[PDB]
DNA sequence: TTT
């Protein structure tokens, strides 16, 4: 039903509206407009207007939001912090969206936030905390995602990142028995079983999933079952999870799209074809760089973001680049957000490069889950086409530097998330 | 400044045999970087220029390689006399002696931050609380002045009475000498007269036995309070020098030193990687490898920790094993990690009697920006934390 | 998730 396009379409609208109005609101020029630094302080601003959490009650008022906004003044980028009700934010969200709910573009921004987070940060420190493997770092997609995330979070959460919950659950009732008793106990013995659930639903073998129902129905969770989730995390590594992978543009693309009087409504939108590719592809979006950063590689970061890529093989990445996507490791960048202390007076901006050549669309089952792994074979570029090929009629042959790296994370030195 | 161009001279050519073992071996930057392999390529060169001290001709071992996404040991085999050719052709023809004693001082500090040695201490009659006094104690039998300057008193005292027990052999003129330079490199490294007056004593004895061993077990425990003078040499492993000759650096223009901030901004700007063993901590091998780089086993940890600016923890905290892969361990079934190198901070009868009087009576840090030792920084110690690296200690023992 |  191109009733989920039209709903999408309504989606990133929305967003481009409220991007908008928020940028006359703050009387940023359509260049200030076009800053990807700009579009993550305006998308953390509606986020925390909408975190109903608050705990009204140091020095900081809790209905009010703001951050970072970075301005021309006199040939160089400023920083000026902005200070905004919650109250009025909600109100341009709602007036964006037509008084519609719209939880929708909120958790879709959270999605881009997640996906850039993925991109940039390194989790290994939190894997070895866990008792988990660093080679676990390829099954932790959506691992910074909040709990208020709900059925698109989970969707895209990847089985490392749904096993270090777990564990991370599993360690609190080890601690204090009194974690699983009485009222607030049955609440986490729910939590803890859908949990089990999402985790199931992501393995695609009849053992990994029976060793979840296992894993969900012990009275007393402890060791055994760290071990077992331990067990299943390295199994994913060859009998790998279905992981939803959703592309979430920073909302001053769908806001630059909408000025331009693209109908997203009319057209509809989808997160999963040529529809993120054709808006990148015609986007103008600016970029803060360090001093002795390299802007090629800052592309290469947000381009991989936008396209939820951190976790796919570099050279189908190439392929459908058709520009060398290089490990982390090797990249001359750290992330787009720039941090207090930083002097951006310092710093000029680029032109990101968001283009693509192409586009694209216990003991039984433990043994059992060996000798699976075991008779694994050790491309992935199907379903690539040219940007002039709308209906995907004309599958591209992928062509590839087979002696590359294929991991993201090989060599990987990036900062660890905190 | 003639002294830092000779030691940049001695680091550069590192740098170059290992940019020469690289391309020879054929080795991508990846695997270039890759620590296993710069011990491979340091015990090559070092063996080729014989023991430091199968077909004896030939030298080699593993070099791990990047095929389908995992690591593979391959195993090497070259003539010694090639090794030795590549060696002085990196070093213009000189026979760079200083290069070859400077990896073997890495392998000792690395093997004392990673090996136990109390087995072979209680062997020779030694106190277990002795491990604080081993530094250089695995360096081959004659290191020349080098490895005698960074050796503790312990190894000294363990290497002596090791000799007075053969002679419970005095040809004889011969190991007599080497007897009485023991005594007096051993001599020089105690700080106070008594110390040194009964190691006088020790080596006129005309037949040493069970007297002397006992005036040196003696001296070992003082050692512990009254403590001696020690070289500490930071000697980084060669991919390191070998990556900063890649990217231009010049060690005999700048110079070098190996006492100051020099390996510090090294080891700032490294890019070492590390196999790792399944349920091994990286971040417990990058101490193992930051601590063997600065010499560190011997120091206070509450010192390293202020320094290193994270905590530097006892050898039986750590959930690592040693950096060398053994023959019969499975290397595709290993990831590796970045090695984590950085710094916050960088830094620059009567006898018997009195030296007990003496026991009794017992009671510069600086920024990677400050180039100059201008602005000392005031150390701040968590005091309720262990100093010894060896409280606790599980490692493996030495062998 | 306002320095």
């Amino acid at each position: 039903a191109t009733e989920i396009r039209a709903s999408v379409g309504r989606m990133v609208g929305g967003i481009g509206r409220f991007y908008i109005q928020m940028c006359t609101e703050l009387k940023l020029s359509d260049q200030e407009g076009r800053l990807i630094q700009n579009s993550i302080t305006i998308e953390r601003m509606v986020l925390s207007a909408f975190d109903e959490r608050r705990n009204r009650y140091a020095g900081k008022d809790p209905k009010k939001t703001g951050g970072p906004i970075y301005r021309r003044r006199d040939g160089k980028w400023v920083r000026e912090l902005i200070l905004y009700d919650k109250e009025e934010i909600r109100r341009i969200w709602r007036q964006a969206n037509n008084g519609e709910d719209a939880t929708a573009g909120l958790t879709h921004m959270m999605i881009w936030h997640s996906n850039l987070n993925d991109a940039t940060y390194q989790r290994t420190r939190a894997l070895v905390r866990t008792g988990m493997d660093p080679r676990m770092c390829s099954l932790m997609q959506g691992s910074t995602l909040p709990r208020r995330s709900g059925a698109a979070g989970a969707a895209i959460k990847g089985v490392g990142t749904m096993v270090m919950e777990l564990i991370r659950m599993i360690k609190r009732g080890i601690n204090d028995r009194n974690f699983w008793r009485g009222e607030n106990g049955r609440r986490t013995r729910i939590a803890y079983e859908r949990m089990c659930n999402i985790l199931k639903g992501k393995f695609q073998t009849a053992a990994q999933k029976a060793m979840m129902d296992q894993v969900r129905e012990s009275r007393n969770p402890g060791n055994a079952e760290i071990e077992d989730l331990i067990f299943l995390a390295r199994s994913a590594l060859i009998l790998r999870g279905s992981i939803a992978h959703k592309s979430c543009l920073p909302a001053c693309v769908y806001g630059l799209a909408v000025a331009s009087g693209y109908d997203f409504e009319r057209e509809g939108y989808s997160l999963v074809g040529i529809d993120p590719f054709r808006l990148l592809q015609n986007s103008q979006v600016f970029s803060l760089i360090r001093p002795n950063e390299n802007p090629a590689h800052k592309s290469q970061l947000v381009w991989m973001a936008c396209h939820s890529a951190a976790f796919e093989d570099l050279r189908v990445s190439s392929f459908i680049r058709g520009t060398r996507v290089i490990p982390r490791g090797q990249l001359s960048t750290r992330g787009v957000q720039i941090a207090s202390n930083e002097n951006v007076e310092a710093m000029d901006s680029s032109t990101l490069e968001l283009r693509s050549r192409y586009w694209a669309i216990t003991s039984d089952m433990r043994t059992e889950i060996i000798r699976m792994m075991e008779s694994a074979r050790p491309f992935q570029g199907r379903g690539v086409f040219e940007l002039s090929d709308e209906k995907a009629t004309n599958p591209i042959v992928p062509s590839f530097d087979m002696s590359n790296e294929g991991s993201y994370f090989f060599g990987d030195n990036a900062e660890e998330y905190d």
